[PDB]
């Protein structure tokens, strides 16, 4: 005749097909937590050390699977704790659900222990955000934060008084609306529009499809249209892997997270068919400064002319639409553009080989990224972490459509690659998983290493210890008048932490070392996880944004110098291959 | 050369056609007024005496045309007095842009004269809120604000510095996006889901369709559906009006704002087909406890098994999905059930009508709304404040599909009445437009009577005089314990009221002057705004919602009495017709 | 044995001596109705028609009188109409206790009629904000509510779920802390600092003593101070009337609501002894920039070197303080600097009796506050809106220690005219009390002239109909580059506002006729209340900020023009008179 209210919300989390949620434990969320004691059978509670990682494991889960992700932390610290993945998870626009502890009604504004009015504190970040206040209405809420979360791609808070989940509500009356669950409607391309905007792509001289990840399912139709039209393929950083990195026209993303085919071919692009981008940079970068016609797909009208003035804007699925352009074009000829692209994204790739294959020496993350190549299976998924790691496996990851890669892309919080790859085991367990982190990102969320071991889950982290703040580092090379500050400090052994938490590991300085260690890691993961302490240079990445390679824009000395301390004597800039095609810069 | 990012910004409201905008000017937002001085042939202002008048109005822009209204005020006090039509705005879910004026960045956040951080005021009311901080990008953030408002369907704010609309930005560099704007095409109603819903409302013995305004482009479907399959109509009182009032098996609307056929039959009904509907009243008026299955269909996600366990909810267009079930379907014989209805209909109609034809006595509500009818135009547009005249315009205006009527619908702000009608006589010069009101609500806007003198808005005005606040005052009898308290009031004259502000008008109390006044306005109102200050008497209008009728669930004690306050002898309770046809209750 | 939770939150207002409050009775809040109805003999409810009045009549009552001003509105619109009543009670420090209406606690969270969540609504006003959740602990909410309005001077916000107040709690739990209350006992003034302040004070050539309301209990000793060692006085506005306007070397306040000798005399001083004051125009105006030394005298740490560099500041009372060096100094003889600014004053206030003294033809605000001063009694109060008349209020009343003047002084919302007369007279009903407002201003708040008559208030208001917002119209003047815009608008004839409410009214547009008006109105407000509406000029009152008379600092050409526009050919600059008595300028 009675259900508790609590066992009534966890059927709600069921109902809606959660496998699994995290948070830490309190005295103001106990009554949740002796619900979902009853239900650990049907849903899986996972313990984490500090709550953030609580919030972007859930994040990430949703990132990987379109599942909205669970978390909670208790009253007042323990909430306030998420925030970093909750922010990620609006910024990321993913759905998340927080559960937040409180006080009972009894003691709710009696200014009792930890006890405060939450509901301001997480007002900015969610999409739905509500303080409970009745038994019988509470599995409602829930269900209401669930359906809203996954209809506004957002966040939704609920915080609950600690009384409410221990009070008997009437077993008939509540339910899930899981049942009626649908994802929105996918609008269809505009005929005429979309014959118009073929037109203009094909009468353009430099064209570039310029996608981001609004295009996910459409890697068949992008790399199709690129081949069949001759017109190079860019991305945003996210975007890398719709299409496969091997595809010869593949040029990159543009910025700093970046590839130089990428900036030097934007920068001469004419036409540019902007699809599924909602690309930070656009304006304050100038990215389209000379771009003559600029031609837009995407799904959501608040991103139509967001980004630069539209000439033709379709709001219509990028899939749809890049199917209904490829079904009325034919084979054209190659043009001077497109092997003038072809020449230097070969010329590009020649470089970064050349990082890679380095076999003693010094070790730099380029060639730790090359022994990730080296065991990685063809189905890999890539939690990465902030920082100089997002430039260099941007580069040198050999991704496909097989693999999924997952960061903060838009908030942008470090410490996100230990529960990425977390949340990545636990939804895909026959997947092989890495954590890409450098050490200041490892160092902020390190504890969590020991939810890998307790819950048993074979990630294979690779932490990339420069003893810098490195990307920070650049920067402040970049524009800073005084010396360098806050950017190098002291060493942390992470095989040490690692042993600490009860996981092998590993801590390497040589290039000649990686071979074994990696191929070693690569069996640990079978069935544990696995640490390797990458000890690499304090060499700075190319920068793709600052290149210093044509004659006509740079010095001889500031060439030189460049091409020195960037190992870039071999690259070529674009307008030599422009100039061999017979085009003007 | 260069432009002010002032005269820009007007730019942009001139892209996004932008007819007209709504303040008061203040030091703090007088450069926004130096351009709109310059653009007077493009851009209509309209100076209102209170902002709260400008927010409302700019709210109904968008209620009636579907275009965003736009509405300013200037820093502190300014802005704050807009918010009762900026939350009206949200939470009837239409497009406004709210400009709000500020301290130039000179003197922000020195504690000078009325300068305040003025970001969180807006924070919860508001999608997007920002306050500008450079020149040149300001025309963007307006662009944006713009495109969001439409997008996700409610208000934009944004705080305005004083001195960055009057520097200098580079001529060639602003634009706005109007230019990609356009509305989502959409696929076929999901036909298998379509198929197993139709055969589920056909299957049913008691069936009802009951729509909400999301429904408003299919009247024609649902008109003949209800015809073919011999369903009876409900709607949400919002929607009255998509059906013409006149459909003989129409039952009004549910609650208290309502209609009893409405209440008598959703208690009996079966099967619910909900459309375009969220009714807000489901849950807590346990309105759907006795429905076997319920069927939805809806745009939106969020509203998928809201606000009832749903058995089949299709997401969709409620028009193309009632015409794929209309095509599927054909004639059915009438059904006792049918025909109960109709009776129940023909009843109810009756009562009413005996209440409007009174033709000498003492005035009542009912008989000045009738008067209104014999005046109004065939698509008269109607804007209501809140209070007793929903309930009493709910069920005598005779509406059809060509008119078009407006309140603050779920924020259910008092003052409506005088701002909606405004924006209805600048949308619709040539369209006859009430304000019909309560002399609280009227109270509350009356100053904004002079806007309609001053831009010469040709309003009926009908000011419903008990000297009371009805809505209230019935409230406080059904559940105070102790006496009426704050609801009956001293007498105003808004006869001397309307000729203060230089309008004319006419006080009336007895039935029998009304044909003549009625008559005199519509004459009056061919040029000029006119107001009827109607005395009428506090009488309790019947409450649909406690229903004293039928002698199986009531006293005769109770009957009796219910019969004599309502003047209501002559009312048969919908048992009896259900008795007739040969159905039980 | 119970009480009703309604009941004992009434018994609290009571027990903290709160004789009236304010607002509008809805559902949402019916229980909290219901109770005040039960307690009619000891706490005065007084509905006004725009929750806007109640609470700007709320921080009225507490900025007359030193205690918590109380107001409510129902959920949703009921409460948001509070907003520029609570911003004033914030921006002008005073205790206010604001009750919003909400939706039972069995339906909130559900998405019902005018339900939301209302606690992010006040977050940025409010000192304390909080949804009570409980009834046994309501009254304790209420209580801390109270104390820390008291403690902080600001507003707090109660919501509260409409079901609570109608709970039965234990009679014997519940209490009020109203019986704490007291005032604190402070240490002597600094002796080293405040024998220090003075040295420099009474070393200065050319001191002036610059004070705020915060010396509101010193006029005694500033009078001395200044007469005793013959150091001029000026005040911020508000101060005015802490020393009496005749007082020959009272200079007025600066900026521009504003006195000519204030303005003059403070750019030439060199040590300014500022007390009690945080003139909020101090950095952005440069008002200090010529001073070399200066003093401060404050009770907040918080105001301690806040508006300028400052040599010696004296975190203590002021009265206290202004005694203490009182008692340490003693005569000082007549300097040319006292006698310069003397002079001065004598010409300013000359000028001022030569607008104020005209008998006959067009009607300009001067004469008209000339009347006012005629029926003026020695301790009247004056409610005073906001625009030109606070400029031309400071310059023409002629006020001592016995009176009282309140506007909004900070955040300077329109509108309160009408509020502070209603709350001045429920708090002193034997005396006369004004309400001077600008058309723009009363028009905002008119429908409550009919709260003075239920109430039978017998308020004099005096309306200033220019038929413009005549204070931005000459900000318009003075910055913008295009045509007036929102500034010059149509009549609204004021009597027959006040004829339609029911109360007594003239309107007057001569100087001859204001004799006999004003002695008829004095003589009506003896019982009841009046209106009078001056139809005014469009004439400029005389910029203080923009003197033109200096023929060292300006050209013939402007002064002539400047001399013929403001009636001010007989005004002399401040530097006639110091070089009358040997000083430089
Ligand atoms: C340290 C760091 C540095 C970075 N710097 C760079 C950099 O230098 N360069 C770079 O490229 N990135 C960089 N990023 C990422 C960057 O911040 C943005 O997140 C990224 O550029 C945006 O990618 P996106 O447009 O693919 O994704 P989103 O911003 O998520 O946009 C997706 C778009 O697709 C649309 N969409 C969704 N579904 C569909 C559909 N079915 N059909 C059509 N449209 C659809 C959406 O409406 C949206 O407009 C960095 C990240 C990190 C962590
Ligand atoms: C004083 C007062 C009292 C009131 N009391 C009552 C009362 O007793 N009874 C009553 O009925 N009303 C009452 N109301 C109104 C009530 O508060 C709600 O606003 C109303 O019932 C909801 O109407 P709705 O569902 O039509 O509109 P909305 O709440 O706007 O819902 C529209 C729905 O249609 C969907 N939709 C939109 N476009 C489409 C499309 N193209 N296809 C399909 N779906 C679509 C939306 O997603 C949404 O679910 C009152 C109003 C006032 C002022
Ligand atoms: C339309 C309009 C225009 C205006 N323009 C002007 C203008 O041109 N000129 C002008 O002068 N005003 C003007 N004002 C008012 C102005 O905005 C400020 O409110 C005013 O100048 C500040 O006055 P104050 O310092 O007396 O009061 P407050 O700002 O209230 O400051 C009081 C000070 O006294 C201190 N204090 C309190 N109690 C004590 C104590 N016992 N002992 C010692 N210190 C204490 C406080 O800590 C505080 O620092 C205008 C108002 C309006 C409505
Ligand atoms: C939580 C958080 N703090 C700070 C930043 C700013 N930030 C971005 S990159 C970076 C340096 C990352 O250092 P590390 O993880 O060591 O990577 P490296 O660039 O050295 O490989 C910082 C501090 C951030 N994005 N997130
Ligand atoms: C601004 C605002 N204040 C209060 C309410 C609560 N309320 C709803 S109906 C009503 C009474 C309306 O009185 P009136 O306009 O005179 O209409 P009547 O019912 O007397 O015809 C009130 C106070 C509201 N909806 N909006
Ligand atoms: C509610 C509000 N809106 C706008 C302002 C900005 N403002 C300050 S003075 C003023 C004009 C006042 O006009 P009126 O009351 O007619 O006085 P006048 O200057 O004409 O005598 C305005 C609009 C304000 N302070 N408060
Ligand atoms: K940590
Ligand atoms: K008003
Ligand atoms: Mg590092
Ligand atoms: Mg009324
Ligand atoms: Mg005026």
């Amino acid at each position: 005749t009675n259900i508790l209210a609590g066992a009534a919300v966890i059927k709600v989390l069921e109902a809606w097909g959660v496998d699994h949620l995290y948070g830490i434990p309190g005295g103001s969320i106990n009554s949740i937590m002796d619900a979902l004691s009853a239900e650990r059978d049907r849903i899986h509670y996972i313990q984490v050390r500090h709550q953030e990682v609580g919030a972007m494991a859930a994040a990430a889960d949703a990132k990987l699977t379109g599942k909205i992700g669970v978390c909670f932390g208790s009253a007042g610290p323990g909430g306030t704790h998420l925030m970093n993945g909750l922010y990620d998870a609006r910024e990321d626009h993913v759905p998340v659900l927080a559960l937040i502890g409180q006080f009972g009604t009894t003691g709710m504004n009696m200014d009792t222990f930890q006890e405060m009015n939450e509901n301001p504190i997480y007002a900015d970040v969610a999409d739905y955000n509500v303080t409970a206040v009745n038994a019988a209405t509470l599995p409602h809420v829930i269900d209401e934060a669930i359906r809203r979360a996954y209809a506004h791609q957002g966040v939704a808070v609920v915080q609950i008084p600690v009384d409410l989940p221990w009070q008997q509500i009437p077993a008939e009356d509540w339910y899930a609306s899981a049942n009626s669950y649908q994802t929105p409607l996918l609008p269809e391309p505009d005929v005429q529009a979309v014959t118009r905007l073929t037109q203009t792509l094909l009468a353009a001289e430099r064209p570039l499809i310029y996608y981001g990840i609004g295009a996910r399912k459409a890697g068949k139709e992008l790399e199709q249209l690129s081949k069949t039209l001759k017109i190079p393929l860019m991305s945003t950083y996210p975007a890398k892997g719709i299409v496969a990195d091997r595809y010869p026209a593949y040029l990159g993303s543009a910025n700093r997270v970046a590839q130089k085919p990428a900036n030097e071919a934007l920068a001469q692009a004419d036409v540019v068919l902007f699809v599924g981008n909602n690309y930070p940079f656009a304006e304050v970068s100038k990215a389209f400064k000379n771009t003559r016609y600029f031609l837009q797909i995407d799904i959501d009208p608040a991103k139509l002319g967001k980004r630069h003035k539209t000439d033709i804007a379709v709001l219509a699925d990028a899939q749809k639409t890049l199917a209904a352009i490829l079904a009325q074009v034919s084979e054209r000829e190659s043009t001077p553009w497109w092997q003038a692209n072809l020449a230097n994204v070969k010329n590009w790739r020649a470089y970064l080989a050349s990082l890679e294959d380095k076999q003693e020496g010094p070790l730099q993350a380029y060639q730790v990224l090359r022994a990730v190549n080296k065991i990685a299976e063809p189905d890999a998924i890539y939690s990465i972490d902030v920082g100089d790691i997002n430039l260099n496996a941007n580069r040198h990851l050999k991704l496909t459509p097989s693999n999924r890669h997952i960061t903060s892309n838009l908030f942008a919080t470090m410490g996100v690659g230990i529960p990425g790859a977390i949340a990545a085991k636990l939804n895909y367990p026959e997947r092989q998983v890495f954590n890409l982190a450098g050490d200041g990102g490892a160092s902020m969320t390190m504890q969590d290493l020991a939810t890998q071991v307790q819950y048993h889950l074979p990630v294979i982290n690779v932490v990339f210890t420069n003893c810098q703040y490195g990307f920070i580092k650049d920067e402040q090379e970049d524009t800073n008048q005084n010396d360098f500050i806050g950017v190098e400090f002291n060493d942390i052994d992470f095989s040490k932490i690692a042993d600490g938490v009860h996981m092998q590991a590993f801590r390497v300085n040589k290039i000649e070392q990686l071979p074994d260690v990696f191929e070693q890691a690569k069996a640990i993961a079978q069935h544990e996880p696995v640490l390797i302490d990458a000890v690499i240079t304090g060499d700075r990445p190319l920068p793709a944004e600052k290149l210093r390679l044509d004659s006509a824009m740079s010095s001889a000395a500031d060439i030189e110098a460049f091409k020195q301390r960037y190992e870039a004597q071999d690259l070529q800039p674009l307008s030599t291959y422009l100039k061999q095609f017979g085009l003007d810069d």
